[PDB]
């Protein structure tokens, strides 16, 4: 029963969906060795979970200052808006992961290396995703069930991974980051266009759902970043991901602050996987 609209507005999760909800998805905590060391991240699996069922995943990126820990730490809770909204129906069950960008020579901007390489394999070898297996075909072949986002630094770091990792990767969830290639907004608009151009793919086959505050800083860099890919023939605008794939929703008065941000995923996460879904649903 959800429907896309065409232009979403902010809105933010009631209050009560701040407190633990009683059908709470699993949580595990994860190290593997990959090419920036031995390093941790964190599997929310949905309430429910049965590994003979297949599910969506999204890669989720904390900002500068932050670890593997924080997002579903007591300063974010995220883990709690996604309990009672899949338990409400608003959001399809679907694994969340949080890694970090943290670690050897890991930073925000070279993390799509060893995504690609090390994360992507580890997770989803162990875990129920669309992938029939992990090799760069068996992950290619199920990019339409898989996305990326992220906070700052961290949405930084899915801008690059979309450029860097389209055959992986569908949905993309910038969140008050910009890209930080090229000296003018057209630059960045035209290195993702070429990125598009290289990988093939059609426009019903990557979405972008950028988001921040009014009053958060990365506005004034993201914006107009935002208009130079809107003008390109790579994006049709619009929050109905059934005629479109590109949308920049920003929230009046909020500020750059996870208390706010988690609100952004609360409203753009349940647009996400529905276009050639598995299932057999009305949007």
């Amino acid at each position: 029963s959800f429907k896309y609209e065409s232009a979403v507005q902010y809105r933010p999760a009631p209050d009560s969906y701040l407190n633990p909800c009683p059908q709470a998805g699993r949580i595990v905590k994860e190290t593997y060795t990959g090419i920036n060391g031995t390093k941790s991240l964190n599997v929310y699996l949905p309430y429910g979970y049965d590994p003979n069922k297949k599910y969506n995943i999204f890669y989720l990126m904390h900002g500068g200052g932050e670890n593997e820990n924080t997002i579903f730490s007591n300063d974010v809770k995220l883990q709690n808006i996604l309990d009672h909204a899949i338990m409400n129906g608003e959001l399809e069950p679907l694994i969340v992961v949080t890694p970090t960008f943290n670690g050897g020579n890991c930073t925000a901007q070279n993390f799509y290396q060893e995504f690609r390489q090390n994360v992507i394999p580890f997770v989803e070898s162990k875990y129920s995703t669309y992938a029939e297996s992990t090799t760069p075909q068996g992950i290619a072949a199920s990019r339409m069930h898989r996305g990326f986002g992220g906070f700052s630094m961290g949405g930084l770091t899915t801008w690059y991974v979309m450029v860097n990792c389209l055959d992986y990767v569908a949905y993309f969830m910038p969140l008050s980051g910009d890209y930080w290639y090229g000296n003018s907004p057209q630059d960045k608009a035209n290195s993702i266009a070429e990125a598009i151009n290289r990988s093939g793919l059609s426009k019903r086959e990557y979405f972008v759902f950028a988001a921040t505050g009014s009053e958060d800083i990365a506005y004034a860099n993201m914006n107009p970043q935002i208009e130079a890919m809107k003008a390109l023939p790579h994006f049709d605008y619009t929050s109905d991901f059934s005629k479109g794939n590109f949308y920049f929703l920003v929230a009046p008065g909020a500020t750059h602050w996870w208390g706010y941000v988690r609100h952004y995923i609360y409203d753009a996460l349940p647009y996400f996987f529905h276009e050639l879904e598995h299932h057999h649903h009305h949007h």
